[PDB]
């Protein structure tokens, strides 16, 4: 033939039209790695002397069509100087660039995923033809980053500014309907009819019907829009992401102003722009960190594969209450398809539960996201109860009874005689021990533990805790439900606060040090929005509640005494003694009536000013995130969660940990395991809290890391 | 047009026009005589007094009806043993109108069928602008999926829609009547079966009567009730 590679194939046909097949073999899927780079240099140097040609049609071999290269290269390559990067690219996109001046009509054959890459390849090309069963999109913002292969040239080009940055900005994949509507594509074909589709279109293209000279023009080319239409066009879509993402990352914005500066440029220039930006985002320090979360990612899932090999699915849920926890995960259980009963006491229990839970499928087809048809099947699933008369067949059983353990043992007891006996049970407490609510049931095996969060809705993370008596398919079997559930389950061995209960206090400790040392809230949360968190810790003791907060100090007071102990009044105490119970309340360091800033606090938090320290911002970060830090190491040390990665994803989830940064334990590595022990000295003069331990003192010695 | 979706069996609907187009050109009194001349004609056709008789006969109905609620008992609580065609539409009716209807079956595809079918009528109507979400979602709360009877605890009436045998509805009625109430009254749904045989199986036959729902049970207006030797006044009212 032609040419043929291990990864691209090359085949001539009829008319003297040529086809190029990416078709990786060994692998399930197709990229561009370091290899598939050179062939497709080859095969395009093969198909330029080759005077036979009469056109080319780009199929793909496997399911998808192109993906994303593999991660593990992106870090390597994310490594080397800015000059030897950009280098990278420059050679790069000439390859395809070759493949776009190709004096010879071109056409793609979308048949299944094009991501990253795999768009940027059909972009080279005249024509595309896709299978409606097939999504095409770029989503590399989703790691800091553009489209480096002509992509954010050719894309802006082909289907307008607006629509580019929105593909660009947003990384989300997109239909086979909405392809054509933007013009990404030209044509929609059923998956069978996609292969004449393309020999029809080429034929169509020779001939001279359809002029491939010009509609491959646009991309090389400057764009068709006004100057003063331009300066709308980048400002306001600036203007909408800053808004809508932060200046915690750099790539959705960069994206704009990279074709806005090529907006008068050819392809050459603009090409020059992209990579010059690519490098850029490559180096912050933020892209690895949102890389770091996709190889988090990758563990999380080989590891999923073993639970699910032990795991019973759920096609029966139940859950023990409503109204606001309760009804929650009636909810979710109920919209991802898993028929989940509604056991409560009372009828006027279970009237709440149903309540909420209307309001919310509502609220979302009086809006036109969600058809009646779907919130019928959503309303059928949950189906409420005031007797253990249908739990005859639940494969898994969650309490939301109110925090008593002498009640969820009475409870947890009377439900496993009504159960069957491989039946799993699961508490959803947040401040109680498993095992002790597990020394009830006769079968303690099949209990464990399901922490949800407020809103059930709303929140990600599900700790999926392990009592001693737990088995290894009770949590196989939580972990697959709640993954059903589209949660992100972690498992976590039963402990005083958890896991994000036990490094949220730590944290909440520094702020409480704070207000001691005469620092202002309204100040200390703002540096802390500043640095990232979605709510400040002060804003954030109203949404959780003071009297909640104050209970659960408590709690891990009693639990890691060592460390987490406190004889003296904080601010937390001056407003649980004040009436002051949050946002539920109206009245915390804030007033609720959305959000303001009420002088009536002053006069409360006196008793709790102790000396009138001087402090910077600096100082405030880590007055919170050193004992915040350290805790999750202790959490990985003790032995609760099973790995690094496990351990920062539980807090990115949970307590809603800034993206850009990675996480906890990847946050000393930013700063370094051994310079974070010197950060954690110069405050070692506020307690045990902020003293390392024997191993992360050892570690920072060798020079290891978390993630190294 | 009405000719059409009338027939040339009702005069009336097609005389009122012709009254109309012969005053077009008329003022208010030519009107009225042209009103009045067509009026008589009408009056003394076989449709018009046929038609009054249905009106004669219904007010009739209202009055014996009037009787019935002097004793009559409001379910707040129904429940039907079934799904799918019949089972599914009586669940329907009952929860669109107001009233709490479980639905029992003994197995989970059954229940499938009938908040299936129950399901496509709510949606049916949100998905053209004749009823409002927030609507769909009462109608759909008041229908309770069951596979035991543990429920049944406070039914105020039971409909058994299930597969026309004697043999089986005497065994699901039996065991029904054990779980509901004393007071609580059972009602079969049964076309082509005797309600004097189904009820020898109850130890309460007084409580029993029948219920005829026709289908579709969201479109048919009849509904028979039908007394057994051993049905009692109440029952029937009920
Ligand atoms: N602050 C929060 O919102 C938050 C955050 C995290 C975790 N949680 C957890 O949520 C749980 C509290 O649930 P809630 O918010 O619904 O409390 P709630 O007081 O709002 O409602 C309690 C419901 O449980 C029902 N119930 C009580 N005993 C029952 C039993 N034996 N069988 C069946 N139903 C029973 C009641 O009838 C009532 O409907 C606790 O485990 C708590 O740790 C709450
Ligand atoms: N042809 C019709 O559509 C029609 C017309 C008039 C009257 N009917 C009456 O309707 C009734 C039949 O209902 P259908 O049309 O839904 O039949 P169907 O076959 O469509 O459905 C039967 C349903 O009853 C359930 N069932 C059977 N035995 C049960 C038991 N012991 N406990 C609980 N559930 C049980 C089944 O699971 C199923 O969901 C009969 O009384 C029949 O005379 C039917």
């Amino acid at each position: 033939m032609i040419y043929e590679g291990k990864a691209i194939t090359v085949t001539a046909l009829e008319s003297g039209i040529v086809e190029l097949k990416f078709d990786l073999k060994g692998e399930s899927v197709n990229k561009f790695n370091r290899l598939t780079l050179n062939e497709l240099r080859q095969a395009v140097d093969a198909i330029k002397a080759d005077a036979s040609v009469k056109g080319v049609i780009v199929s793909s071999g496997k399911d998808v069509f192109i993906v994303g290269a593999d991660i593990t290269e992106f870090v390597e390559n994310f490594k080397l100087p800015d000059a030897e990067l950009i280098a990278g690219n420059l050679e790069a996109n000439k390859i395809f660039s070759d493949f776009e001046d190709l004096n010879v009509p071109t056409v793609a054959a979308i048949n299944g995923i094009a991501l990253g890459g795999g768009l940027e390849m059909c972009l080279a090309a005249d024509f595309r033809v896709m299978a409606d069963s097939a999504k095409i999109g770029l989503p590399e913002v989703k790691l800091g980053i553009y489209p480096g292969f002509g992509g954010t040239v050719r894309l802006p080009r082909l289907i307008g500014v607006d629509n580019a940055v929105e593909w660009i900005a947003s990384g989300k994949e997109n239909r086979a309907e909405d392809a054509l509507k933007v013009s990404a594509v030209d044509a929609v074909v059923t998956a069978d009819k996609l292969g004449a589709a393309a020999l029809d279109l080429i034929k169509r293209a020779i001939s001279g019907e359809l002029d491939y000279k010009a509609k491959r023009q646009p991309k090389l080319e400057k764009l068709k829009l006004n100057a003063i239409e331009q300066m709308m066009a980048f400002e306001t879509a600036k203007g909408f992401v800053a808004g809508q993402a932060g200046p915690n990352y750099p790539a959705p914005v960069e994206a704009i102003k990279t074709i806005q500066k090529a907006a008068n440029f050819g392809r050459d220039k603009a090409l020059e722009v992209e990579a010059a930006g690519f490098a850029k985002l490559a180096k912050t320090s933020a892209s690895n960190c949102l890389i770091g979360l996709f190889l988090n990612d990758q563990e999380l899932k080989k590891k999923a594969k073993v639970y699910d090999k032990i795991a019973k699915d759920v096609k029966q849920a139940a859950v023990l209450g409503a109204g606001i926890m309760g009804g929650g995960i009636a909810y979710q259980s109920a919209s991802k398809g898993t028929p989940i009963l509604m056991k409560d006491i009372n009828e006027h229990g279970i009237e709440q539960g149903l309540a909420e839970a209307a309001k919310l499928l509502v609220g979302r087809v009086d809006k036109g996201r969600m058809t009646p048809a779907k919130m019928a099947e959503v309303l059928n699933g949950i189906r409420p109860t005031l007797s253990y008369g249908d739990f005859g067949n639940v494969d898994l059983v969650v309490e939301a009874v109110v925090e008593n353990p002498k009640v969820k043992q009475a409870v947890l007891a009377e439900v496993e005689n009504h159960v069957r006996e491989d039946a799993i049970l699961a508490s959803n407490t947040s401040t109680i021990s498993i095992s002790l609510l597990a020394k009830a049931l006769k079968r303690p095996e099949n209990f464990v533990g399901m922490h949800f969060f407020n809103p059930v809705h709303m929140m990600p993370l599900v700790e999926v805790i392990r009592g001693e008596k737990s088995s290894d398919l009770a949590v196989a079997t939580t972990v697959a439900y709640a993954k059903k559930m589209g949660k992100n389950p972690i498992v976590v061995n039963d402990c005083p606060g958890f896991l994000v209960n036990r490094v949220l206090f730590p944290y909440f400790g520094g702020f409480a040090k704070l207000v001691s040392a005469g620092v202002d809230f309204v100040r200390i949360d703002k540096v802390m929005e500043k640095f990232g968190w979605p709510m400040g810790p002060a804003y954030l003791m109203d949404v959780v509640g003071i009297d909640t907060g104050h209970h659960g100090r408590d709690v891990m007071a009693e639990g890691f005494p060592d460390r987490m102990k406190d004889d003296r009044r904080s601010a937390i105490d001056a407003l649980y003694e004040a009436k002051r119970l949050g946002q539920k309340n109206g009245k915390g360091f804030y007033a609720y009536e959305k959000k303001l800033v009420d002088s009536s606090v002053l006069e409360v938090l006196k008793p709790i000013v102790y000396e009138q320290r001087d402090v910077t911002d600096e100082d405030i970060i880590n007055w919170m995130m050193i004992p915040l830090c350290l805790e999750t190491v202790r959490c990985l040390e003790d032995g609760i969660v099973e790995t690094a990665a496990e351990a920062d994803m539980g807090l990115v989830y949970g307590i809603g940990f800034p993206l850009f940064r990675g996480g906890a334990l990847r946050y000393i590595d930013s700063i370094g395991v051994a310079e974070f022990v010197a950060l954690a000295d110069q405050y070692a003069e506020l307690g045990a809290l902020y003293h390392p331990t024997a191993k992360l003192r050892e570690m920072a010695k060798n020079g290891q890391s978390f993630f190294g």
